[PDB]
């Protein structure tokens, strides 16, 4: 049967004072008939989305800043102030519901040391469970400067993640600048889930892999939504090319490269969530490659509907159990993987 106490952890908010900013997101991601509900949910962490979560058997929601969030703020000082305001806000919101709400840090990713300190403040002072960062940090006019976290100066930040022993959720964001104009203006409906978001995240996390981040920090934990942002279908092709071309080519030049095969990182350092991917067939394929213990249920609210995402997992319990390898695998994906990963105490319906 279906289960209660599900953990859901790609669930976005915005600062209520910036409700006007949400309207631009609604233009990019929200059908007209879903606008009222979106605006209610994105601006009210304890509102109707909490009632829906209770109704639909979610025991624990981890909130995060929506996208791009700080990653779209191009002025370092403004970005840092905004991230702090977001963390203080969601801390105050979740304070009243500790048995069923947690949060991920919003971070300005302009400076590794400053981001490290804000993550440390969130985890150690606010009880946050990790970080959620919306892909590259944008800087300069129109955000044309793309700051990637797979370069060596970010080692001080990955060290902080490992010291705090919390995961880093690498979430997508829209295109900026010349990339937006050159490659998306003539196909604007592909901004978002259809191709742009995965294209960016997969580039970034593969960049972390091939630049040696997980070799230097073997205990680093990273989370990708959407069942791995295109990578699982290409597990064979990517590692094949690494064996056939990239690894020996890099070695011949003395260039840094991933020391281990791609699947090693997805079996040790990376977890997937089911956000916006309520697909039993895709889930099965992923399970067959990374293991049922490495995939976490999630909805992607408010861009997805809690009743739809929970409806998939609950109403199709038997078929999904068959797909993922039995009743334990099911409860694991729904709840117990996350309970273990985030070291969760007792929470709402956590043993239901
Ligand atoms: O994660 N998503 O796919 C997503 C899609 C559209 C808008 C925001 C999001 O977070
Ligand atoms: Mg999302």
């Amino acid at each position: 049967g279906s289960m209660r106490g599900k953990v859901s952890l790609e669930e976005a908010f915005e600062l209520p004072k910036f409700a006007a900013q949400t309207k631009e997101k609604a233009e990019l991601y929200i059908a007209p008939n879903n606008r009222d509900r979106y605006f209610e949910e994105i601006l009210n962490p304890c509102g109707n989305r909490l009632e829906l979560s209770n109704k639909h058997g979610i025991g624990y929601t981890i909130y995060s800043i929506y996208s791009p969030g700080p990653q779209g703020w191009t002025e370092r000082a403004e970005c840092e102030e905004y991230a702090r305001e977001c963390n203080d806000y969601i801390s105050g919101e979740i304070a009243n519901h500790k048995d069923r709400m947690g949060a991920f840090a919003a971070l300005s990713m302009h400076d590794p040391k400053q981001a490290s300190e804000e993550l440390t403040r969130c985890v150690k002072e606010l009880g946050f469970l990790g970080a959620l960062v919306n892909d590259v940090q944008h800087a300069g006019p129109e955000g044309e400067t793309h700051i990637f976290y797979d370069q060596p100066e970010w080692d001080i930040f990955w060290q902080t993640c490992v010291d705090l022993d919390v995961p880093f959720y690498l979430h997508p964001e829209p295109p900026f600048g010349s990339y937006l104009r050159n490659q998306y203006e003539g196909r604007k409906y592909l901004i978002g889930p259809p191709v742009s978001f995965a294209n960016g995240v997969s580039l970034h996390v593969l960049g972390m892999i091939v630049n040696g981040v997980f070799d230097r920090f073997p205990k680093l934990k990273v989370i990708l939504g959407h069942l791995g942002e295109h990578i699982p279908g290409d597990f064979w092709r990517i590692e094949h090319w690494f064996e056939h071309c990239s690894r020996p080519l890099a070695k011949s030049r003395g260039d840094v490269f991933a020391e281990k095969p791609l699947l090693h990182y997805f079996r040790n350092n990376i977890w997937l969530t089911t956000s916006g991917n309520f697909s039993t067939e895709t889930l099965k394929f992923c399970v067959e490659h990374v293991g049922a213990e490495r995939i976490l249920f999630s909805v992607d609210s408010p861009y997805e509907h809690i009743d739809v995402g929970c409806g998939w997992y609950d109403d199709n319990a038997k078929a999904i159990m068959e797909a993922v390898g039995g009743e334990k695998a099911y409860k694991d994906i729904g709840r117990d993987n996350a309970k273990k990963l985030f070291k969760l105490g007792k929470f709402y319906d956590s043993e239901a």
